[PDB]
């Protein structure tokens, strides 16, 4: 009974003791810069690549922690190796780079590369799950796609016979940063050149769209503190002006930055009051937040949890939100419907009527958090990301 997804391609899988399978999402695999943190796939014979003509493709998801140290500048290290006797294919990484390399049996090699900057306020790529697809047409081009989008392509018809390895080695090789690691999931191989339509369908059908995601791309979870990023005002963070029904929550700037030299320079993500999502009526007994889960939102002020709520009877369509003592909520509106199918939070009263998506509104040059049905009809002010502390980001909370 085969359980590991790599078994599709393997007659045998050898897993080192320092491979870490994520306990919440067992398909997410963590590989450290240690010699026992490796997965060796002995390929089924029909999968071994050995041809001058056969088109082929590969896809995988990857999450690459931010490069912190100058030791990582120009240090290309292999992560997925299907080379034997200097022919085959491999995936490697470098500072802000993902590299695909083909090499034939005649010393001729070609690369296609995706590059991402670490000098950017908010990155789509640093330490966040990335869907990678590389397609190879032997009489034409190699192409690399990131999150379903074509990034680059290079001619490869000058390459002759490619005789790849009988194995695939998942392992950090040649990396000089002792603390380096990667996360990977859903490695696949295809015996054709995938078209743009097929690539987008893999991206979509491996995105688990019925499950809400945090900022890094992991499953959103209950009972886990999250810093909030509003995508419509990304340089601001959430704070509380008094707890209780007289108070309100509001966006305040600026975030400020985190930086080391010109190794990285990014917006600070660990800012403001933290949200904790509480189970109330979830679709499942596990700890994962799913589309249409009905939840309560707790707000952390001075290391104490309060309840996000509002009096929906206040004048006007924008209902200003407060942070209340949990016993003080009474019959006030607090039920939030979480949505993935980026406006994530829809507040409802205890009769089931919509009060509106959670966003913000300007009240005399103060951006107060609101529930507002203007959003439900309408990147919006209700677009939020949930950011937990993560070792791949390295900022000090």
């Amino acid at each position: 009974n085969h359980l590991i997804d790599l078994s599709r391609y393997a007659s045998k899988i050898n897993i080192g003791s320092k491979v870490n399978f994520d306990p919440i999402d067992k398909n997410q695999i963590q590989l450290f810069n240690l010699e026992s943190s490796k997965i060796e796939v002995i390929l089924k014979n029909a999968i071994v690549y050995n041809s001058m003509y056969e088109n082929f493709s590969t896809s995988f998801w990857i999450r690459i922690p931010k490069y912190f140290n100058s030791i990582s500048l120009n240090n290309e290290y292999t992560i997925i190796n299907c080379m034997e006797n200097n022919s085959g294919w491999k995936v490697s990484l470098n500072y802000g780079e993902i590299i695909w390399t083909l090499q034939d049996t005649q010393e001729i090699k070609q690369r296609v590369v995706f590059k991402y900057s670490q000098m950017i306020n908010i990155s789509d790529y640093i330490n966040r799950w990335i869907f990678v697809t590389i397609t190879n047409n032997r009489l034409n081009n190699s192409k690399i796609y990131i999150n379903g989008r074509l990034i680059d392509q290079k001619p490869i018809s000058n390459l002759g016979n490619i005789h790849a390895s009988n194995n695939i080695m998942f392992k950090l090789d040649g990396c000089r940063d002792t603390h380096r690691y990667i996360w990977i999931k859903y490695f696949n191989l295809f015996d054709k050149e995938l078209n743009e339509k097929e690539i987008k369908d893999l991206y979509d059908n491996q995105s688990n769209s019925g499950i809400l995601k945090d900022f890094w791309g992991d499953y959103l979870q209950y009972d886990k503190p999250y810093y909030m990023l509003n995508l419509y005002d990304p340089n601001k963070y959430v704070d509380v002006n008094n707890v209780g029904i007289r108070g309100y929550m509001y966006l305040k700037g600026p975030r400020g930055s985190v930086m080391t030299t010109n190794i990285y320079l990014n917006s600070s993500l660990y800012r403001g009051t933290k949200f904790i999502i509480k189970k109330y009526a979830s679709g499942n007994k596990d700890n994962i937040v799913r589309n249409n889960d009905r939840v309560y939102i707790n707000v952390v002020v001075k290391n104490k949890e309060y309840r996000l709520a509002t009096n929906a009877s206040q004048a006007g369509v924008e209902k200003i939100l407060s942070a209340l003592e949990i016993p003080d909520v009474g019959n006030l509106s607090q039920v939030v419907v979480m949505k993935s199918k980026k406006c994530k939070m829809n507040l409802q009263d205890n009769n089931g009527n919509d009060i509106g998506f959670i966003g913000f509104h300007q009240f005399n040059n103060i951006a107060k958090l609101v529930a507002s049905n203007w959003y439900n009809r309408q990147t919006l002010g209700c677009s939020w990301e949930f950011i937990p502390v993560d070792d791949g980001w390295g900022e000090r909370p």
